[PDB]
């Protein structure tokens, strides 16, 4: 797939705002997917433990990894497109060491688009969330393909 120039504008454009808050939207968005898709929780072993909304809102630790996650997507997202190095040690870790599959990427992928949805309505209408959903399928196909070539396609 290829995004238009028009389209990238529009995902860059909500992401500057997100970028304004960028650990409170980690923290929403990772709450959103612990909650909606429990089982995605017992991937990581720092947070497994966490019982409540309130636990995750409180717990330090997960807040600062919401923050690697929408940093290392953010990166990616303002190339365009042409992310070909971003994506290798990202394939690489996810495919080997915590084994994420595709089924998960496309899980943040909705809990990203529904914070977007509620935090900024006024710059997610239609046409702004299905750029962004364009660019997240472009993010999962790419990523995907490099599971395949590393051996995990999952
Ligand atoms: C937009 C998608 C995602 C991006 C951009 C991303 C980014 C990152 C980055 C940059 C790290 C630290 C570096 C490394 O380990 O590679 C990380 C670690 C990790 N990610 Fe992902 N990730 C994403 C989605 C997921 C999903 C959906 C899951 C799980 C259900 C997940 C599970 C983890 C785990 C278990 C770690 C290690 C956390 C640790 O204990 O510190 N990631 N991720």
């Amino acid at each position: 797939m290829v995004l238009s120039e028009g389209e990238w504008q529009l995902v860059l454009h909500v992401w500057a705002k997100v970028e304004a808050d960028v650990a409170g939207h980690g923290q929403d968005i990772f709450i959103r997917l612990f909650k909606s898709h429990p089982e995605t929780l017992e991937k990581f072993d720092r947070f497994k433990h966490l019982k409540t909304e309130a636990e995750m809102k409180a717990s330090e630790d997960l807040k600062k990894h919401g923050v690697t996650v929408l940093t290392a997507l953010g990166a990616i997202l303002k190339k365009k497109g042409h992310h070909e190095a971003e994506l290798k040690p990202l394939a690489q870790s996810h495919a080997t060491k915590h084994k994420i599959p595709i089924k998960y990427l496309e899980f943040i992928s909705e809990a990203i688009i529904h914070v977007l949805h509620s935090r900024h309505p006024g710059n997610f209408g239609a046409d702004a969330q299905g750029a962004m959903n364009k660019a997240l399928e472009l993010f999962r196909k790419d990523i995907a393909a490099k599971y395949k070539e590393l051996g995990y396609q999952g």
